[PDB]
Formats: structure tokens, C-alpha cells, sequence
């Protein structure tokens, strides 16, 4: 017998079975396997296609609406104006010349409220990029940084 060899091959730690099982008792595994699981499609679904939907959950409306499929290009334009819009233009002449002989006088709303909601691709999508950086930078929205005195009312 000898007391070198006695300790690596004698208080050699085998309890450890009892803590690798307490790990795994109730099985955390279970309910944190879903909790790192659901962190993977927020982070490789909603940052990849939209987060399980896509246009509308797969069809959206008929079969897929005119923001997946490139139904032209901008979705706005071909299924707006160029094969919707002509056929009541050319059909009746007052569906689309209602809105377009219109615009001149209707640009008083369409350039106030339209500002927001037509133009919020760039107006309310960025949260500041038409009613701070653009048309309102000069005072017309920038009231707190150019309207320090408020002398433009």
C-alpha cells in the first residue's frame, strides 16, 4: 500500500452521481426547453420573413395579398392605379378623375393629415423622418428645437 496513489485512486469523487441527478430530477430541461426554444424563432422568424405570417399567416386574403408574392413590384402602382385604377377610368371616368381632377383642392388635407398617414412611409415609420427631418425641421413639427419662442404662432 502507499498514500500517493491512495488519494487519485481512493478519494476518488464518485458521489457526484447524486449532483448530476439532482440536475435533472424534476427535469428543467422541460420547462427551459421551451424558454431558450421561443428566443430561437423571435431572433430566426420574426427577423427573417415577419414572425410566422409573413403577409397574413400564409394567404393573408384570397390566396396572397400584394406584399410577398411581387405581385408587380412596389404593390402600390400595378394593383392601384395601372390594371385597377385604368379600368374605372376608362370604364365610367369619374372612379378615379373623382380623386385625381380632386387632388389639387384636396392637396389642403392630403399634404396636412395625408402627411402622416399616405406619407408615413417616411413621416411615421422612422417616428421623426417627416414630422422632425423632413417638412417640419424649419418649425412646422421641430417646435421644441427650432420653436424655442414660438414666434411662428
Amino acid at each position: 500500500a502507499t498514500k500517493a496513489v491512495c488519494v487519485l485512486k481512493g478519494d476518488g469523487p464518485v458521489q457526484g452521481i447524486i449532483n448530476f441527478e439532482q440536475k435533472e430530477s424534476n427535469g428543467p430541461v422541460k420547462v427551459w426547453g421551451s424558454i431558450k426554444g421561443l428566443t430561437e424563432g423571435l431572433h430566426g422568424f420574426h427577423v427573417h420573413e415577419f414572425g410566422d405570417n409573413t403577409a397574413g399567416c400564409t394567404s393573408a386574403g384570397p390566396h396572397f395579398n400584394p406584399l410577398s408574392r411581387k405581385h408587380g413590384g412596389p404593390k402600390d402602382e400595378e394593383r392601384h392605379v395601372g390594371d385597377l385604377g385604368n379600368v374605372t377610368a376608362d370604364k365610367d371616368g369619374v372612379a378615379d378623375v373623382s380623386i385625381e381632377d380632386s387632388v389639387i383642392s384636396l392637396s389642403g388635407d392630403h399634404c396636412i393629415i395625408g402627411r402622416t398617414l399616405v406619407v408615413h412611409e417616411k413621416a411615421d415609420d422612422l417616428g421623426k423622418g417627416g414630422n422632425e427631418e423632413s417638412t417640419k425641421t424649419g418649425n412646422a413639427g421641430s417646435r421644441l428645437a427650432c420653436g424655442v419662442i414660438g414666434i411662428a404662432q
